[PDB]
């Protein structure tokens, strides 16, 4: 049900893959670990075009993205419109997300207004609903992070990047992911949906605090260490709450923090499963 583009077609609608950032006059919107994401236009639809960038491993991920996207349709997952396998360079074409990534909105990149606490609650709920869909359908995402949660015009959260996804224990020799988000067992090469939960907990800390998961010029460098600072009585969650908010109440903030803390159990089998995380976040706003 996806459309088969040709590489030249996606080229001409992206200003010939103009790699300059959008803010500077080009078409580059961002980049990840596996390619460059370009803004484009086909017919009357604005689209995002990921031009993928070992070469054998890249092709397998490209095929996995299509396979997963074909079987996984949900309002909290990004939508694939088509692809281009013509020639050597591979492209995936997605529905455009007018509010970009959660990572960029939490940092207010390019001058966007800070996200309200009410919007942050709806985003956390939506991202949990998307992870719940993946796990119900026996997919492990393996790369949950704020850069992989995109936002549409109503700030509905949409999980992206299923190149590394796996069916759902199991150890692997190729260890992939973003270290500042990964569970300890994922860092050791275990593949388990329990690791998706841990990474989501880090995302919840980003939502609460507005801080990046890792910052070289901050103490602590790693966000997940603040749970230890709070736990050993040195600090409180209120000391870290994003100050770029005036609609956050301590009761629901602490409720979200409680979920993140539960997700961030170092021991995998003490973590809640995604259905419980889903319920806890629903109980937050009731
Ligand atoms: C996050 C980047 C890579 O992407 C974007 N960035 C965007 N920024 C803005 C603006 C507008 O005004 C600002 C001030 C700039 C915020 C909009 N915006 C849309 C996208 C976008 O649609 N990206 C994706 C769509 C589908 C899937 N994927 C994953 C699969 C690769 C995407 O990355």
């Amino acid at each position: 049900r996806f459309h088969s583009f040709s590489f030249y077609e996606l080229k001409n609608v992206t200003n010939n893959f103009d790699e300059r950032p959008i803010s500077v006059g080009g078409n580059k919107m961002g980049e990840g670990g596996f390619g460059v994401v370009y803004k484009g236009y086909v017919n009357n639809t604005t689209v995002a075009v990921k031009k993928l960038a070992t070469t054998e491993e890249l092709k397998q991920q490209f095929d996995q993205e299509i396979k997963v996207m074909a079987k996984c349709q949900h309002e909290n997952l990004v939508e694939l419109l088509g692809f281009s396998s013509d020639g050597d360079d591979l492209c995936l074409v997605y529905v455009y997300m007018p509010n970009g990534s959660l990572l960029d909105r939490l940092s207010c990149l390019d001058g966007t207004p800070p996200l309200s606490w009410h919007m942050r609650c709806k985003i956390a709920q939506g991202a949990a609903n998307g992870i719940n869909f993946l796990h119900e359908n026996h997919h492990i995402h393996r790369d949950i992070k704020s850069a992989n949660i995109l936002l549409d015009e109503a700030f509905t959260a949409k999980i992206s990047d299923f190149g590394l996804a796996r069916a759902s224990t199991v150890m692997t020799s190729r260890i992939v992911g973003t270290t500042a988000y990964m569970a300890p067992e994922a860092l050791r090469g275990e593949i388990t949906p329990k690791s998706d939960i841990y990474s989501f907990g880090v995302v919840l800390l980003e939502i609460i605090t507005g801080l990046p998961a890792v910052d070289e010029h901050r103490e602590p460098q790693l966000l997940l260490d603040i749970k230890e600072e709070i736990e050993d009585e040195e600090k409180t969650i209120e000391d870290y709450i994003d100050k770029k908010m005036n609609d956050a109440d301590s009761t629901s903030v602490e409720a979200m923090y409680s979920v993140a803390s539960q997700c961030l159990h170092e021991k995998k089998n003490k973590r809640p499963d995604i259905k419980k995380v889903q319920q806890l976040l629903q109980e937050m706003t009731a």
